[PDB]
């Protein structure tokens, strides 16, 4: 009685303290065993309201931990107030770093929170948030958490990964990009040989190859069709074939192309009979594609210098011009893939590079300004 | 006789304890006790005291966080589901009740494979957790939705199963892009190659053993005029890849329209005759920021359409007027005209009526347009004949 009065207290500074304990026993139908009943009765259905409470909140951070796409939310002002674990791996970020933080720090692309609440805009993020050189495209739309007062409470933001097909894009605008561009050469060729030849069809001393000719580079710019698809969707062959002949083929093209009608000269540097295994079609994109931009850059009528050597090492052909080259800047770059397309306005040469590595050769260039550029091919 | 009293006092504090902790377990709080200062009942009385105020901090805290996260989950941009061992939806969102046109109530009658009799069941769908799509109405008017759904696996606090988590994505402008983009690439593959596989089966004529005897001039004729559209094809295309990359940006330097109009018309009418009616209208100063290449770009495309559209009666007019916010340019030919179904087509990229020679043109129009912040669009009877009209900002 005095007693259990010092009991029941006891289980009620537990449950105080959190610590849920078993029922008291009632002793007699005494008026305070009803209270203790009571109590026990209590601790007992708050228990039960308690794990209930717990057990929903639970399913819910739990929905929102393993799903699949990333989740944030933010409080009036931008702060994060929550983010999931997709969305700490997509930012590169742990809750830690993220709660002191604010969604106007992504990329700091200057758009306003006000903005944000206005437009509960749709937009596209692009980060190397992944370590290595490894990127990841985000799309962040963005809802309100508008309570029933109309009280915004915050934002919240949803993070789907579109990094895969943002590579798909640009692997088709680069494929645009290429077939514009390297057509081009054997376009205007093809162009020049039967527009001249729109009058001189007869003159039989000449007639019967340029119509050849010109069929092959159709025939050729077939052929480059459908290698530059597969490459965002190459093949390579190989005969044996005088290179110097090449070089003199080549360079007719050319030759006739400028004798109509606007407004260079180029000289062939080599002498005479070379002999090297190589893919006649692709060769031929590769210089086609140095002489376009060595013409392209050189001004005042035209130093375009063909001057190939032979020795150990075999095949050395090289291509000179006037104008400017530099900085280092550009230079390293004109050889990577998706510079035709990423670019800021060079010209291309990438798959030139890569059609000489495929022959196991190399191809630099040195160039300064008012001096001009020289690229070198070397063949094995 | 005032021990009688403290009976009463002590015995009416247990009532009152009573009341208080009988209307805890009813879940209502009421007022702090008066405490006995100093009974030992004092002690207890003043327990309860506090712990009521601790289950009410816990609860409402609690109460708080399940509640962000209620908000967030629903109010978030996507569409949200989740489902128990059965497959059973036992949550779904705001978003996903719109997604799929259905109610919390309705939905929770539903089980996740009630879709379009999908083919999957809940024993393998947990185990590939793997996403796809559905198209389906679930949405008002003219218009259809597509929806990417990812599957991922849900489960306890302990390691345990708990069911599946739907999210899905309203991603049908999205899929839109793709598609017609995709269509674009495979466009300019046919549209290439085609004119080539031709000029290429005549130049082999020409070479095969048919050389210049019969048909010569002809073939170089053809085979000529076709690597020229090929040429054009090229350009355009080199164009409207510099303004798909966002490379292609504007120059714009104010400019008299109305004087720009006249010496593009004049050039017009003399790159033209050598082997069509052009009627002006506008003569005043219209001052407007233009880039006058661009500009001339999409005006001599237009003319073209207008010209690929005649008999030989022609009779283009050019036809310019001012509002206080807009200029309106509009060219209008008597032409064929173009198909009501066509209509909000022709802008498209190598979209054509019936070709019969391009084929973008139209396309760059459009977009250098769109680059002025302008609008463009076509208007028909097939009889008069088609109108394009075009809108730019002030003077």
């Amino acid at each position: 009685n005095n007693n259990q009065v010092k009991q029941l207290n006891a289980k009620v500074r537990s449950l105080i303290t959190g610590h849920y304990t078993d029922k008291l026993k009632v002793e007699d139908n005494s008026d305070l065993s009803e209270l203790v009943n009571n109590v026990n009765d209590l601790s007992e259905v708050f228990r039960l309201t308690h794990e209930n409470l717990a057990q929903e909140k639970n399913r819910l951070t739990s929905i929102l931990s393993y799903m699949t796409d990333g989740v944030l939310a933010t409080d009036r002002s931008g702060k994060i107030t929550v983010i999931n674990d997709m969305a700490q791996k997509q930012l590169n970020v742990t809750r830690e770093q993220a709660l002191e933080c604010n969604i106007l720090d992504i990329l700091d692309d200057d758009s306003y929170t006000y903005n944000d609440l206005i437009t509960k805009t749709p937009e596209i993020v692009l980060t190397r948030r992944d370590e290595y050189d490894e990127f990841i495209t985000l799309r962040i739309r963005f809802a309100l958490n508008r309570r029933e007062s109309g009280f915004i409470s915050g934002l919240i933001a949803v993070l789907h990964d579109a990094t895969e097909q943002e590579k798909e894009e640009r692997e088709r605008r680069l494929f645009v990009s290429n077939v514009s561009h390297e057509l081009r050469t054997p376009l205007t060729s093809v162009k020049s040989y039967l527009e001249a030849l729109d009058d001189g069809a007869l003159t039989e001393s000449v007639a019967p190859s340029f119509i050849k000719v010109s069929l092959d580079e159709t025939n050729r710019m077939m052929r480059m069709i459908t290698d530059l698809l597969s490459l965002s969707r190459s093949h390579l062959d190989v005969e044996l074939t005088n290179f110097t002949a090449f070089m003199n083929y080549i360079l007719d093209r050319f030759d006739q192309i400028q004798s109509q009608q606007s407004t260079e000269i180029i000289r062939d540097y080599p002498d005479k009979s070379v002999w090297i295994e190589i893919d006649t079609d692709k060769m031929t994109q590769v210089i086609d594609n140095i002489l376009n931009n060595a013409i392209k850059y050189s001004p005042d009528g035209g130093k375009v210098t063909i001057t190939m050597q032979t020795t150990d090492t075999q095949l050395i052909l090289s291509i000179s011009d006037q104008g400017l080259g530099i900085p280092k800047k550009d230079l390293p770059l004109i050889f990577d893939r998706f510079y035709r397309v990423d670019k800021a306005r060079g010209l291309g040469l990438a798959i030139a590079k890569e059609i000489v590595k495929q022959h196991k050769g190399f191809i630099w260039a040195n160039s300064e300004e008012g001096e001009g550029s020289t690229f070198t091919i070397v063949l094995p």
